[PDB]
């Protein structure tokens, strides 16, 4: 049993992180999201995964070929020149998914959740048709495409792409299991699967919907990165509570790498990830922020709801609030205020940014 | 006699273009800026030109070994692991510029002008001292650092970085002729030369200043890129008037590459440089704009004062004004309006941008 991962290129959202390394290679709770997905996928028992990339990503082939030898499952490498979309990647890796008539996982990279792989296999064997789709609950139907499910069967009736009508609560979760006949329906042109291929299958009624328990987040956006951060630390607190670092100046769910250093007399608040090799100085308050690797946060700073990129240097007495994202190698001078500043990589900030704008 | 070229790392202005190719590799009037500078340096008779990179730029390595076998002059590549700034590159390549006791050029890449190399050599031999600076006029002194000039000697009494006192009209033009004893003064720490080293040479009175006639531009900025493109097409009109393409639907000084295609019944206005392989369709008005290579502009569009990146697709009835820089592979949909839209690469725009803002 095989599994395709969609990890083509350039996540548009969260652009200051995607400009430096690819979107599946950014560090989500001190680990890339692709390592989370292939880690759970080898926990499922999938033999070999296949990864479909349009962007040339030599650092990603380096990481995945080290990870292929690290974990014990093989990794084949679907390579594309022109952006092939989301359906086209199944049709390039076509003959290999045609080699065995057995249902295969199809996964989006930007979703982090608690993966029910074998329960989804068991649902797909229990319903016995072509495609199985994973759906979740949200609180805001006016953002994502709603799907309507029948009770006790989970069959699709209609796939609706726009909101504001309220025919259904449930939302695409980005996990599919597909049969090879679905792949026979997919052509090599760059078209999207969820835009047309899932719509005719829903018009045939071929898809069925399986529901999750909870803890789902697409983290393709930076505010969605921070909410999925918050929910992943809550799920780690409730599954492996010895892995979060606890202490006297530590509040809530805090996960700290062993390479990370935390200074004397500072209160690190709830729902934070500190990357490997970060240096926190004295008097620094960190709440709901994600600090990626080798980023030094100097003394007496205050930081709320932010993404500090790799090898940054925020000075002393900087205030940082409202989901500002720093790119790689961003130096922030002393005594500055950042609110909504999406700062591009290799920038030096000496102004305060009172209002949300992009610094380049 | 040789020349050092500051070439290295991530020009933060002109960023929509900098994120795809390096800053000396962007095409300025159907030619990269570095090919302009090395082309003029080989017209001067410089033996070998050394360029100092800190950003890993393998494509620059690639076009520079192609240009090494093109122009007949050797190219040496000083490599820096972390940023050494603009004085550090003098110190890293310092044993090569210490091999011969000649005065050497050191150049900024973002300056495009009519290069008076041998006149600067004659001026440096006449004044007979340590360092010679090129200076030029400006219309607003409140933007750039001013430098005072004595008549009939050209010596620099004082170097002022900050404006708004009006002691001098003249501005640094980005070309220096330096002795080996300047590079014995120079140090291996990432300091910049125009911060500290030129100020203590001006403090010793050791600097002298040579004045340009006209046609100077620093094109590190996109509006400055368009103004320098206007000035370069004016100087190209007065020097090689048979190289600019003339026609019935062509107004002003227009440079068209031989691979570029221009459709019927369209009005290409003044100061327009079309790159190699661009496709201008039927009824497109383009004034004051720079269209880089492989970019298609579909029918009935209107473009004024804009930089169209590589492999773009501007749709039909699109209006673009106010220095809207499109990055690489930007698909603008039909019937849109862009005013100041500084669009990042690999974007698709479906909305009008009425005010100047950054689209990521
Ligand atoms: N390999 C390949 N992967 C692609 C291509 N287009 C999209 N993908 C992947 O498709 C998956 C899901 O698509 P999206 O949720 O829209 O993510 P995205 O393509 O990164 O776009 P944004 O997140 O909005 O910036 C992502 O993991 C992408 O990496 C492609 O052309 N080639
Ligand atoms: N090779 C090397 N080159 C550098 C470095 N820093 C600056 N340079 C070069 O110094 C030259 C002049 O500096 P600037 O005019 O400020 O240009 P810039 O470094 O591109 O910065 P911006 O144009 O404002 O984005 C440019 O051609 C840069 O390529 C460096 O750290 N390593």
């Amino acid at each position: 049993m095989k599994a395709l991962i969609l990890v083509g290129g350039y996540g548009t959202r969260l652009r200051p992180l995607t400009l430096s390394t690819p979107k599946p290679l950014v560090d989500f709770c001190n680990k890339p999201i692709l390592l989370h997905q292939v880690e759970a996928l080898a926990a499922a028992g999938v033999d070999h995964v296949i990864l479909a990339v349009s962007y040339m990503s030599q650092v990603l082939e380096k990481e995945m070929k080290a990870q292929e030898q690290r974990l014990g499952i093989r990794i084949s490498m679907s390579h594309e020149e022109e952006p092939l979309g989301t359906a086209g990647p199944l049709a390039l890796a076509r003959d290999l998914l045609s080699e065995t008539a057995d249902p295969f996982f199809v996964l989006n990279s930007d979703v982090i959740c608690d993966f029910p792989f074998q329960a989804m296999v068991q649902f797909h064997r229990h319903h016995g048709q072509e495609g199985s789709i994973l759906v979740t609950k949200v609180e805001e139907p006016s953002k994502y495409g709603v799907v309507v499910c029948e009770a006790d069967t989970g069959r699709i009736h209609r796939f609706v792409e726009k909101p504001q009508v309220f025919v259904s609560n449930k939302i695409n979760a980005g996990m599919y299991i597909l049969s090879p006949a679905v792949l026979q329906r997919i052509q090599l042109q760059p078209t999207s699967i969820e835009k047309e291929v899932f719509p005719i299958m829903a018009k045939e009624g071929q898809l069925y919907a399986m529901e999750l328990q909870g803890f789902w987040m697409d983290i393709g956006q930076p505010k969605d990165f921070l909410t999925g951060m918050c929910l992943f630390l809550q799920s780690l607190r409730q599954k492996q509570p010895e892995r979060l670092c606890s202490g006297p100046g530590i509040v809530g769910n805090v996960l700290v790498d062993p390479s990370a250093r935390i200074g004397q007399n500072c209160s690190i608040g709830p729902n934070v990830s500190l990357g490997p090799g970060v240096v926190v100085e004295d008097g620094v308050c960190i709440r709901r922020c994600t600090v990626l690797r080798d980023a030094r946060i100097r003394s007496h700073s205050w930081l709320e709801s932010c993404i500090v990129g790799w090898r940054c240097r925020v000075g002393q007495w900087v205030r940082m609030e409202n989901v500002t994202v720093l790119g790689e190698d961003v130096i922030v001078n002393d005594e500055l205020y950042l609110n909504g500043a999406s700062v591009l990589p290799h920038k030096s900030i000496g102004e305060s940014v009172p209002e949300p704008r992009i610094i380049m």
